[PDB]
């Protein structure tokens, strides 16, 4: 349930595709157009909708973020860090 | 160290001003922009820049998409029962 | 050549689909993720590619902008009022 | 009135500062963070905005992007020959 778990289980989906999500594959390109999109609509949703729609926005935003991190070897130490 | 204690401390610090930034001050707008420039700067980085610097980048994404959260209300359980 | 005609071309290919670009169908939110993505394609060339790279991103994001003008009713007259 | 003649109005006003938006002597990052920015603002308007509103942040939009060409030394016919 906390963000260090759900960021381990990433780098491991991450290790191969079909299944889930690889966007890994497709590069940071694609990865980059997503984190875009998503940080306007939490700005849209945080504006103009309630707190869930806010909140389901804000954890699409964390997972592409998360999967950029996993496509370039940034580990949540290195995040973490940074974010002192 | 933890995303989890580090969002706590910004909630407190949102309790009261001219310290540390007060972005809840002036609203989601301009918390909003913050959040699209940032998205932006972390897709330039990971593009272009070396992966600390991504990695900074990214730790001020995920700082000012915290500060939205405590602007709006939304709690870590909120978004970690969408990241599912 | 000029913006103006480029723009009442596209008005005329909005009238009906599988031709040239119909984003108008797909709606404003389809539109909308290109001209965010865009945005950022176009701050990133201007920052780190040359200037036909940068203009060449530029075109994409006036063409999108044009797109969600014709998707939403808004002429040139409407946009140039305001650009005083 | 034209696209073509407000471009030109902010080549000479870039000629130099003081009065007019000088966003060209701040740089491409302090114009890229707007085009970001009103990118998300255009997409939020065209949704929950009536058409005014959206043209208007449409007008926002081109204007940084023209300056964002005046700041980079691109032309019209630069972008033009890309729009085709």
């Amino acid at each position: 349930k906390t963000f260090e778990e759900l960021f381990t289980e990433l780098q491991h989906k991450a290790a191969n595709t079909s299944r889930t999500a690889e966007l890994v594959d497709k590069g940071v390109h694609a990865i980059g157009k997503k984190v875009v999109e998503e940080a306007a609509e939490v700005w849209m949703a945080a504006e103009y909708e309630g707190k869930d729609a806010a909140a389901e926005e804000i954890s699409q935003l964390l997972y592409h973020v998360q999967v950029m991190m996993v496509a370039r070897g940034i580990s949540l130490d290195d995040v973490y860090a940074h974010l002192l």
